[PDB]
């Protein structure tokens, strides 16, 4: 009964095949291979609706077609997206996937989250009560996420931050911090303290569960890694999760399912279409 | 005279960013605006605007975007072949505008590729001989080649801008009457024995050569806010300038070419930048 309200970002992320990537003054032929709803706050809000857990997402989608068809799509999942509606601009990442070259190149936009204001945000909080989650990444400007948080304290709701992307300047927020999920380089750059929760994720190599003093270290699953994009999204969200569900702050049996679901979605290809499915994250944490 | 332009038609966005991205590498952009565009459509576009009369064969998705292109086609003084429209997406263009140097453009070609060349040749069923068959470097090798033979064995004139450029077009010279290439295309593809060549070259003008002759013509000074589709302009504006004296490519169909590619490339945007028809009459006299 607990509900969790995230206040990030949803995008289109868009998977183009070409030969390699043009160089300036370069015309090529590419093809628009893919297309699915992205941003860590999407794939995070997503994830939890799916375990169960009764999330609103507070997210800005702009007034052009991947703007349309993120409120299309967003509609099969078991989330509320707020506002309705949309402004104009919008979102999303154009992912170059190259031939004989290595990595794929990828270009981002950020227009609909950096325009989204505190008084689009707030009024769908207004239901808010002291217990629930307000669950924030690192896509908002400093002022924004710090206001966001204290009006979250001001309510008595519990403070979960995921700062990333990272910005030097968030290492000031940790006492607006209940929770905190951070990965190495984020750890080491920020260095959080004094957080009552502190968990460090170190991708195949685990994660660290810390502060009651205690230091716990929970195994990644083993598993193929076919495709890691929103693997870090699905480990938190699974993690808050399970600590939900049980009634409990994280602990090591909420890491242990989130490593279990993040193994899934390494395994699979995309975001919504390799995420765990509402019943496998049922029968896993379990 | 009547021109028949088999290409595309697409719907361009432009992203700004600080320049092209290096592979592994995730860099931000900014969605600066989405237009009406292609090779194909730009060029048939702009000749209709000039007061020829044009028939653009081109294919158009059963999404948003088509509905969109196929709207704002309808108010321009061009015939859009077919009617219908295929299922499938659009096709679309990201145009990558870095700060620095030139854009760099990736473009779909699913629409495209499904209209097939039996398809097409029925829409130039009443072309007659002396009608002009112009094409881009939409399509492959096969396609380009057998649209030129067709348009060749009804005695038509044949216009060639292979761009986007595919090597193997170098095989393609003999079939055409007119070329028109940029500085990197007439390297990389080596024109040669074409009664009319021309040789574009941004903003330090262009070269036009024939029968051994070759005579330069200076770019016409303007700011450049957005440079898509300058070259489309300049091809457009030019055969139109010829086209409507009666005569092959001049020194004016050049001069006429450069003034009106000058307004295309101090306008943003793609068909919203180009130069409107009363501005084109006022150019071309
Ligand atoms: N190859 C893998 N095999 C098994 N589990 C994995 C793998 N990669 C990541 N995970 C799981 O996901 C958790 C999420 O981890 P990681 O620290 O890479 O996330 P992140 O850096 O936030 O993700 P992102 O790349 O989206 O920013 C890990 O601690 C681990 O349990
Ligand atoms: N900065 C400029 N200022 C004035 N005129 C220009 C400028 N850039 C291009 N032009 C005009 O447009 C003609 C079109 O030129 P350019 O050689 O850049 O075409 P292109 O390489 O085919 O470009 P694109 O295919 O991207 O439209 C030039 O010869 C010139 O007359």
């Amino acid at each position: 009964s607990l509900r969790v309200y995230v206040t990030g970002n949803i995008t289109v992320d868009e998977t183009w095949s070409i030969p390699d990537i043009p160089k300036k003054g370069a015309s090529i032929h590419g093809v628009k291979v893919s297309q699915d709803i992205g941003g860590k706050g999407a794939n995070q809000a997503i994830i939890l609706s799916r375990c169960g857990i009764e999330t609103r997402l507070i997210a800005a989608t702009g007034n052009d077609s991947n703007g349309a068809w993120i409120r299309q799509q967003i509609k099969n999942e078991p989330l509320m997206l707020l506002p309705d509606g949309h402004f104009n601009q919008h979102s999303d990442t154009s992912i170059i996937l190259n031939s004989a070259d290595g990595d794929n190149a990828i270009i981002t936009t950020t227009a609909a989250a950096d325009t989204f204001s505190l008084d689009e945000m707030i009024p769908h909080m207004a239901d808010a009560v002291a217990g629930d989650i307000l669950l924030q990444q690192g896509n908002f400007s400093l002022d924004k996420t710090r206001a966001l948080f204290q009006y979250a304290r001001s309510r008595g709701m519990t403070t979960v931050f995921n700062p990333s992307p990272v910005n030097p300047d968030f290492c000031h927020l940790w006492p607006l911090i209940d929770i905190a999920v951070v990965n190495e380089s984020e750890a080491e750059l920020l260095q959080p303290y004094g957080v009552k929760t502190l968990v460090i994720t170190q991708g195949a190599a685990g994660a660290w569960l810390v502060q009651e003093g205690q230091r716990q270290f929970c195994p990644a699953v083993p598993a193929e890694a076919l495709d890691t994009t929103g693997a870090g999204d699905t480990f938190l969200a699974v993690m808050l999760a399970s600590a939900l569900l049980r009634g409990v702050a994280p602990d090591a049996l909420a890491l242990a399912h989130a490593s279990r679901a993040a193994a899934i979605t390494v395994s699979r290809r995309g975001t919504l279409s390799a995420f765990p499915g509402s019943r496998e994250l049922a029968a896993l944490l379990t």
